[PDB]
């Protein structure tokens, strides 16, 4: 009898029908990528920075008499430079897969200058600074000290402890950063009898934490968190943008019909003070 | 000795009295059937469905030095196809008992319509996928691990960290399905003193956790939940309707006094992402 | 001396004053009465009573392929009948101490049937319904058994855990019944400190509980409890009415000068429904 | 030289100033006197009351069978009297310090008058009824008896208790009465962490407890408690009113100048219901 | 060189500019003296008061048989006297000191009334009365007993037993009159775990305990306490007033340019209840 | 191939790209500058100032008998001087590196300004008195004894009794002072439980504690407390400006090309009483 | 008679004549100042100035076929840098010889201004370039070989040989340095039979050897020559000028009536390419 089947055998028949063809494509979920709007921006044109920064002063001033000479005082300074890296990728792309599928080419355009910013970030934050890597806030800032002693330490204490090293050196903080599965942890904190210190079962909590903005990034590893000022503590300078190139004639690609894409970063990353910037583990590692 | 026995011995007339009939008829009871509703709703044509996904990104983007080779990336795509099954039942009536029962046509009617909902629910939840089954959320649900751990096992608490996982990959959660038996159990949560952190004994406790929509539905498991994002993560396409024929004449039927009602619905349902849905048990176990 | 001595000796003269009788008599506190006016109400005219109800319902839909055979189904009905029961008592007075108090015959008639009302609300409760008894509610339905573990047995958690298994039969629950005993050990409630969970010195306490209302009848046993919906789970059919009579001839009662009043209820009780009741004790019993 | 001394000595002059006097008497307090008002008012004309009260009813109604015979039922009757008692005191004065101080005959009369009371209300309270005395409320009210366990014996829980006991036996209490020494050491009761309960430092405390109004007076020995139902509980009936009388040819007083002063009370009480009041100790007392 | 020396060498200059007086007497510090506010006033016109006042009530009222004889009662009286003292002192001063110094001459003045009130306050609180002094409140009052037991000893329950004392006498309270330097311990009062009782560390706490006003005077001692109704067991009497003389001949004050002031009180205390006052310590003594 | 490489290989080319300087210069934070805002300020015209106080005043106004000499008394004075002191410093800058570095001068004149101010308040607060330096408000503070005992020492504890002794003393407090360490620590002040007694972790702490405003100051060494009256117990005069001066030809710097600048505050400080400023350890030391 | 005469004789009016003052000062002689004119000029901000210089050209140009590749030619850089340094002198004089003449102030100017001038190109001409001297261009001028080989090599063969070799590596010379004495022996060389070597004596011309301008100043040695092209082989930067300052306070000039006068100047030598200056010794042996 006539069926659905599409065989060669008798009454087949199943040719006449056609398949349904979803419209769109499901694209693969990206990051939120917040790093770079902490800091401030800035602009240069060429390779290298250059700053002086005060480092000393005496003030030897003191009462004195009526017949006496008055004391003299004194100061010095000292000088930072630093470097611009580059960062690029590129992809190759047939001429026959292209003008076939039409939204390809700026699909390709918005894939490329994307994974520019992920790498981008991860070098902002930890950059070792050895070969041609960036030097990032973290592995630049001081180490978590305990200005007073506490009993039992908690992970909200830590923090506020924290708070109080940086702003015994004359900075106060501004911002803390940590990562998800941390601040989703402190939502978990319990009192000796079962009760919830931050969390609410029934509601969320706001992104706050002892008055100051508290951030999450997957950028940053599990159990360290990092705090400070970041707007007036740190730059980012922009030598090149996010600039995106098509070149036809590469190599031997005119002759294969092909075409490669290109983009590209350079930025750089100073950082004036960093003895304001904290760097700890929210665990006692005891 | 005329008494109201029946039996055949000396002064029974114990039939003189007729029994009187209590109208209507006493049913069994039914569920809810509510995991339809949580989804969304569609219409197609033809047999097959076909959508195209995105699959994978190298973005093998690095710092380069001045005048070496730029690293390279890539894309990849697939084309997933969906098929519409169906669900039919049918029973046969002799022709004597109809007309004697007036009310027993619409019983069967009913009854039958009742009857595929039950297996729609069933195969859209847990179907195997082979053969003419249906491929249902649960079997392509991703397991549960915890991201960290937590001092006390609680649902609360397993639920909060099912929820952070949802997060982790970019894919936030939106509603929780989860056995009545243990929504009791959480309002029955105490103390070390023994007050209670959510239930309340002169009242109820409103149907939400962690600001996402709780549904309690018998045709889980005990000790199961699911979370995930219903509305945009699944689809229900229909073919046909929920429809009712009888025949008269089906086979050998007129000769032998009999009727036949038969129903059918042929639906058929879609999973964009395998992995936006989490499934996992909500005790330790362990 | 004149005095108010009653004695033999000189100058008593005490019996010229009289003692004065108070109006009225006292009598004994009554009950409440609450069982009968939970359930419904009806009127019957026989001796038994009969309904139809469902049995099974074999569901076998499945999904088929193209050119496959489709499942058939089956259904199946029963009878329940019940019986009209009588309760009745009488008393017997004598000739002579009628018309020396007037008011006897009326406080004997208003007694007789009003000590009715105890024995029929007993018989509803609590009626093992072999031979010539009635079938109660409390031995018709089904034990308390634990659906889920709880470490601590509280009576509102055993409380709360009926009401779930109730719920897990698809048949939500209405009222609770338990002793005023009970009821008032659950305002004595104290956590590990001291302090009261339910209960109020400068105030009382609603008689509600999960959004279910209690009664407290003395007629239900210490140390157990029912739950369940009333109004929609059982009837109660008056076939006669409150009747007393009087008699003179009654036996040897003519040459006793003896006179007998009689009194007779005969009423009768339909349960539709024994899963929606839940019976059990409020303490752990283990 | 001239002085204000009043000795022998040359110019003291000090017995020109006379003594100024304070006007008005200075008098002891008093006390309240707040029991009677809790009894009901009414007036006799011989010396015995009684009345009759409808004692134990046992009723035997019970399921029977088609032909079975019907059980029987009985009731019982009591006669309860009572008696009348007179208190009395009187004083003798002299005719020298009387009309000498305008004031000492009004004030003698209202001390007789108010005198009676106190003992009236001693009588009324705990009186042994042995002998020429009153029976009151205490001696015939009903022990304290736990119908239900508690761990720890707090004051208010077994005031509870006592109000469940009461309500148990169908007399519902409306009272309670006690030391105002027992009702401050309740208000100063402590939780396990140190807390108050009730007593409010910066407050006041309401004179209610457990919805029933509460009263202290100093009549009530230490570390008792009597509650119950008081208008309809019992009765005091005045056969004579507070009368005083004066007399001058009482005895040999026409020859010794004097005077004598009578006061003469002459109530009685009557208690319906013993049952109903529930008597007890606040303690442990194990 | 022209420097600011002032010596005799070459070069001083230094007694061309003088030194700038800062305008106005810095003073010393006084207390508020409110215990004279607690009492009431009145006027007297000779030297010495005296007040009656009874002191006895037998009341030997009993019930009586109706032929014997009844029982007799009695009452007192007594009278009671006071006196009046004076205290006064004076101050000598030179001619020529005043009006070169114009506002010494009301300094002397203030002073003056400074020192009698100062002293006037000390003798009302507590003065033995031997001698020319006067009888004073703590030297008289009824010393703390308590009527009742409390497991903790706290300075809070310490009051609410003193107020119970005076209660059960029949004397109700008005006020407390304690050191302020146990005010800031009771505010200082902790429970087990570490919260506050009273004081609030972020506000101010009103003076009031129990209901009844608190007044915290440095006259009182350290670790005592005094309750009672100040307004209407006590007086104070004036019978001078606080008058200033100034006198220019006193013994040769004439002959040697001097002149003397002084100033006179002579105020009465009167005390009618030593009973309606109880003063006791805090502590527990033991 | 040309590149940045700055070796003696070919295509090195690295030497013809110049570094950047980022204009202005990054310098070292400064700290409060809060001590003089506490204080009154005013103005003198002179070299010293002075003022007069009274400081003893016998009393004896004693109770005197009728016809005795009264007792006398008698005041004192005496007046109190105090004295302007300078403060300055100067800095010698060689004549080529200004003109070089434009932004020296202006500098300069900051530093030198602001040094000045550091040693303003450090002598404010503590200067021993002796040599030229002034007498601060440290070593004329009074000692802490505690009037009463506290089982638990806690810095608001400790601070309250600091407060009443302020108050035993006539002089209230209106101020407090510490190190923001030690505000930090009792921030984080826990229960036995684990809560918080003061400390919110979603907000800050106002500034207050037993109703007085509390700053922070790093002035203050660890573990140290100034509580006192500040506005009207002490007051600072200000006699000469914080001009600056720039010179040319001091000594031989015209033939050595050098310049020098010179700064002068020439402040004083009058403390009115020493008693009201109470100084103390937080930390028990026991 | 009347002459002309000074002596105490008859006549002899010659004391009338008020010998006339010619006006101006005859001043010494001093050299032409010739160095500093042949070097470029320039101006320079700060103390040090940096400069790149080329040091290789590979220029691997040359002819190619039809369709052979071509070839690639690459370059190289360095930097350098160099210093300033500071000349500078004084002189006193007495307020009073400069204010009865005015040319004498501006005949010091005038005079200080030469001296740095010859200082300066004393410095210019050769210094040793350690300590504070500069770097001139006789101690960095390359060697002298002769590139022909001549039979007697007098001095005009060797200059002859030295700008051979100057031109043989693309640096023409454009003018002799050396001293007056060796030009004179120059021009007075004699023939075998007794003409000159350099034409005759009878040409009026500027001094002139083989086509270039040769100076004779006497700041070179005796017995050694200087060539090369100083116009585009040598730079001078100013920085300061020459201006001059008065100073009339001084170490302690004010008390001794004196006035002093500076004059200073900074200036730096930049050398681009040494190796186009030849310096050598006339003498061939020595």
């Amino acid at each position: 009898a006539i069926t659905s089947l599409t065989t060669n055998a008798d009454g087949s028949a199943g040719a006449t029908v056609q398949t349904t063809r979803l419209p769109g494509i499901r694209e693969l979920p990206q990051r939120r990528m917040t790093i770079r709007s902490l800091l401030a921006q800035g602009t240069m044109e060429g390779n290298t920075l250059e700053y002086v920064r005060e480092t000393g002063f005496t003030n030897a001033a003191a009462p004195v008499a009526e017949g006496a000479q008055k004391p003299e005082s004194s100061l010095k300074f000292d000088l930072v430079q630093t470097s611009a890296k580059v960062i690029a990728h590129w992809m190759k792309a047939s001429r026959q897969i292209l003008s076939d599928s039409a939204q390809l080419q700026s699909f390709i355009n918005a894939r490329l200058l994307r994974g520019l910013e992920v790498v981008e970030e991860n070098q902002l934050l930890n950059g070792n600074g050895t070969g041609q890597n960036l030097l990032g806030l973290l592995p630049q800032a001081t180490a978590f000290a305990a200005p007073i002693t506490v009993a039992n330490a908690t992970a909200v204490d830590r923090l506020r402890l924290a708070l109080l090293q940086a702003q015994l050196a004359e900075f106060p903080a501004t911002g803390i950063v940590l990562n998800p599965a941390d601040w989703a942890g402190i939502e978990l904190l319990k009192d000796t009898q079962g009760r919830y210190i931050l969390g609410n079962p029934q509601g969320t909590l706001a992104p706050t934490l002892w008055g100051l903005p508290v951030v999450a990034t997957q950028a940053m590893a599990a159990g360290q968190f990092l705090t400070g000022a970041f707007d007036a503590g740190a730059q980012v300078f922009d030598r090149w943008a996010a600039r995106v190139e098509v070149a036809t004639e590469n190599q031997d690609d005119f002759i294969k019909n092909m075409v490669t894409i290109l983009a590209e970063e350079r930025l750089a990353l100073a950082v004036y003070r960093p003895e304001s910037f904290i760097k700890g583990s929210l665990t006692a590692a005891a």
